């Protein structure tokens, strides 16, 4: 559809817009380059592992690898919908979001190549619950925005992408990674990438909060919609978490070798903690 | 539509793909930040000008300011269409393309604010020909890809965006800027931004060449389509160039003040030169 004007010809940018401030922060804090990470020690660590120690780590790399690729493809509709609404600053920020997710896909792929599991097909570690989030509810809530950019539709998209997938599952997976391999001294390069990802993630979640909150503020009925959609997806969050935990408990050889006290009951409380505190970053008024 | 698999879970990235190599170059060469540019001298230069010297420069800032905002919004469909075709490396590169265009909009807007013409409405300097490219043919060729991603549709989009708007008009405008203000010693910050833009542009054009060429290679009938669409748009290219030139010739006070020998006949041969050499970077086989 035609352009009926431009905002930097009639006016300029709203330099005070929060998303323009988040865009500035993204440029300042987002220079990291996955190609600069040294994985030579990760290749050694992975080689050194038993075959059952090798398996131990893969499920979590599987969920992250697919999940990074999901959001890289699935954030595009949000940028379309905000663009077409004239939210120039949001769009400017989303170009950093999309580039972040591209580096995230690059990072996990370079690790896989480095430790020798590139060809390996990690799809096996996506159970039914994971697919229901990432293969289904995520792409549907985002793609919807190409035809339906109502406040409800925008809230549901930010809830699934930013509050659940990033704000709940990715946050908990970063924690999990540290709680396990930071303790073992394993996979230094991967953990360097995880810290980089975690930092980017903070801005991803902050776009979600601002997007959800700016719609709640127009009509508090949408607060209810937000809590509802969060609760709708919790079964699949926790059923993927339960499944990964069951995998962890029958794969105990890396825990023993490295004297890791893998407290799965605690990881599970972190997930529950993340989910509830995302709810609490949305105010009903 | 559901995700039916992921390329960094079954395999990895194609590290040898040209667009993955262009993506790597973009990250290496694309760290510049418009917020780091010092425009304090540009504010002085613009203040120092007569009112008729002030007008002299604005038409070209008008076309660039709107034009940067056009491609920032209008490149999204290309990334959608390539994403949905599974061209992961192309998408990775396009995240840098879209972020480049965001910085380009930021750059021109920060200059406008710096020299005091933010509120000023530069739409007046878009004649009928400019609007036919930027207000019409560009958004239509890109938006089409949301429903029609045929090789014809993809060629036409890359031809209008990358070969004409960037490869012909933006290239010639960078030249023009140097031929005029590099000579005067004016607007150092703006010219620093133009060199940054010009460098980004090289990758933008190279994605267009690769996109057009990889489709020609499947069926040489599309070479004809490429030449045809290039020729279809030339009238509007040159009619905007003629209009800017007519503006320049009745606004001769900055030329005289600064002893600039503004050879408009030469700018016009540069445009013609750019257009023909874009045609020559597409091979018929
Ligand atoms: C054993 C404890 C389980 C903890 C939960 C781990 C979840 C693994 C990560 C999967 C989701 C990754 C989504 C990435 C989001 C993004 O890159 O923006
Ligand atoms: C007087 C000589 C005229 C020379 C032609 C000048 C054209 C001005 C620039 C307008 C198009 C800018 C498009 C930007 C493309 C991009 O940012 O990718
Ligand atoms: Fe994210
Ligand atoms: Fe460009
Ligand atoms: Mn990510
Ligand atoms: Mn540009």
């Amino acid at each position: 559809v035609h352009h009926d004007g431009f905002q930097t010809v009639k006016a300029t940018i709203d330099w005070e817009h929060p998303m323009f401030k988040l865009y500035e922060k993204a440029k300042r804090n987002g220079k990291w380059n996955p190609a600069d990470i040294d994985f030579s020690q990760d290749q050694k660590d992975f080689a050194s592992l038993t075959s059952e120690e090798k398996i131990s780590a893969l499920p979590l790399v599987a969920g992250f690898s697919a999940g990074e690729e999901a959001v890289t493809l699935d954030i595009l509709p949000m940028a379309h919908a905000l663009a077409r609404q004239g939210r120039l600053e949001d769009v400017l920020f989303l170009t950093t979001f999309m580039h972040d997710e591209a580096k995230h896909v690059e990072m996990f792929s370079r690790w896989q190549q480095a430790v020798g599991i590139g060809q390996m097909d990690l799809s096996v570690f996506h159970n039914d619950h994971y697919k229901r989030i990432f293969y289904e509810a995520l792409p549907e809530a985002m793609n919807r925005l190409y035809a339906d950019d109502s406040p409800e539709a925008v809230i549901r998209a930010a809830t699934v992408y930013n509050m659940i997938v990033e704000g709940t599952l990715a946050e908990s997976g970063y924690y999990t990674f540290r709680q396990i391999y930071k303790k073992a001294g394993l996979f230094p390069g991967l953990l360097q990438g995880i810290d980089y990802l975690n930092m980017d993630e903070g801005r991803h979640i902050q776009f979600g909060i601002y997007t959800i909150q700016r719609i709640v503020n127009e009509d508090e009925r949408y607060y209810e919609l937000f809590i509802r959609y969060m609760d709708e997806l919790w079964p699949h969050v926790i059923g993927y978490v339960d499944y990964l935990t069951e995998l962890g408990k029958r794969q105990q050889q890396l825990a023993r070798t490295y004297a890791l006290e893998i407290d799965y009951d605690l990881l599970r409380h972190y997930v529950i903690k993340q989910f509830n505190l995302r709810k609490k970053q949305i105010s009903r008024t």
